């Protein structure tokens, strides 16, 4: 019952997110959004968790890891079990799924996690479509003059739009209430797709903060004793 939220910056239309182990852009404003969203809580006595794969961990500059003021979890199949403190601010897990179950125990967590953010990378996100309750996706578009950057890692847009709908009308309300956003909400056609969310521009790019929410489910089975 703590929300699990995938958070990702992706280039349209392919939803590219990475190239040779690194982000394909450096956008200070996007990074500020990610920082504030994953750090900030509505309740001052809680922190959020950020969960990431080993390769993503290794790409964060050494001065900036672990990410401050958030519980960091790194997942590697070569680690020891399902959630182990290895250093201040650092947990290792050998299982994305079992670490989420572990993080959800109110006995372990004392109800002092607000949200669990899944912060990448590709392999991790592949596995999170059936785990996340919401996705915060920054939809990035090169302006007409901008060279499209090369990329090698992609968000699974098909599987996204299967399970989730664009709930960006509720993005403002979904974010911790102290964040301040520059744009107003905004529906724009771009290459035949509808892009809705909160606009910024930086460097060669325009980008929208968007929110995706699980679609309604039929009631097929509830488990009884
Ligand atoms: N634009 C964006 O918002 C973001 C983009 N990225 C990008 O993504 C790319 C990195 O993605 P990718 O290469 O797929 O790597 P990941 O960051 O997803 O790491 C993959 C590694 O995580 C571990 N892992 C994966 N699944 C599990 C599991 N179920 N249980 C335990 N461990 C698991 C394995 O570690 P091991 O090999 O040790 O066993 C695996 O090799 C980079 O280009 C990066 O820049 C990353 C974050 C955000
Ligand atoms: C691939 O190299 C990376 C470097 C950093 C990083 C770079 C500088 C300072 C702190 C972190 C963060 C990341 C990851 C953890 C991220 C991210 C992320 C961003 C920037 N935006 C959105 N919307 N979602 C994310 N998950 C990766």
């Amino acid at each position: 019952k703590v929300p699990v939220v995938g958070i990702v910056a992706a280039l349209l239309p392919e939803m590219g997110i990475g190239f040779q182990g690194n982000l394909p852009w450096r956008l200070a404003k996007e990074m500020k959004y990610f920082r504030e969203v994953t750090t900030l809580t509505n309740d001052n006595s809680k922190q959020n968790v950020v969960i990431m794969g080993r390769k993503t961990w290794e790409s964060i500059p050494q001065k900036f890891r672990p990410l401050p003021k958030r519980i960091n979890v790194v997942v590697s199949r070569s680690f020891d079990g399902e959630l182990r403190k290895v250093e201040d601010g650092i947990y290792h897990s050998n299982s994305l799924r079992n670490c989420l179950t572990a993080l959800q125990s109110s006995l372990a967590n004392e109800n002092k996690i607000e949200r669990i953010y899944i912060i990448g990378g590709g392999e991790i996100y592949r596995q999170s479509m059936d785990l996340a309750d919401h996705w915060l996706i920054t939809k990035i578009m090169p302006l007409p003059e901008t060279t499209i950057p090369q990329m090698d890692t992609f968000l699974q847009k098909q599987e996204l739009e299967q399970r989730f709908y664009d709930n960006s009308d509720k993005l403002v309300d979904f974010l911790p209430s102290s964040i301040q956003l520059e744009g107003r909400l905004t529906s724009q056609e771009w290459n035949g797709e509808l892009v809705k969310g909160l606009p910024v521009q930086e460097k060669g790019y325009q980008f929208y903060f968007t929110l995706y929410t699980k679609k309604l489910e039929h009631h097929h089975h509830h488990h009884h004793h």
